[PDB]
């Protein structure tokens, strides 16, 4: 309800940033990859690859789907 | 509505923490989604990832339930 609406708003604004802020995605992926170090040697670099892979598909499914559908995917809507 | 990603994240995390207290199964779909994208790592790693997430998801959920939404959003990169 409010959670579905809040999810839809967040997705909407992320789509807007991705489409109008050429620095947004890179800065976000780079920041998350840095947090991956928290996992320590071995696991950290896997986490980094994971983030690299997830961002590609997230930007892809988000550049192709509507926010409500993206939110339903993770159980925040419907 | 054209909003702010950082504020959206703070509100969103605030709602999730509220929904989890009401019903601890609320983030199930999200966890399954994270585990499923493990396949993007290709053969081999996909298995290391799925097992890792499967091992610490409960602990991760517990940690985040004790963290402040802004702290969580700062961690993930939507705020600051
Ligand atoms: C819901 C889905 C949950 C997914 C499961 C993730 C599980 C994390 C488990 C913790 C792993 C053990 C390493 C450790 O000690 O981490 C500590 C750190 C706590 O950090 P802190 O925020 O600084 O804590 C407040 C506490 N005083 O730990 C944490 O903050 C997090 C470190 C990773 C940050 C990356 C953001 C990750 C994106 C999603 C993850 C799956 C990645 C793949 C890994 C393969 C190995």
């Amino acid at each position: 309800g409010d959670v579905c609406q809040d999810c839809i708003q967040m997705v909407t604004d992320i789509q807007t940033a991705v489409r109008t802020n050429s620095t947004f995605v890179q800065a976000l992926v780079e920041h998350v990859k840095e947090e991956c170090d928290r996992l320590g040697p071995g696991m950290a670099d896997i986490c980094k690859n994971y983030i690299s892979q997830y961002s590609e598909i997230a930007i892809q499914m988000m550049m192709h789907m509507q926010p409500k559908e993206i939110c339903a995917l993770v159980g925040f809507c419907d």
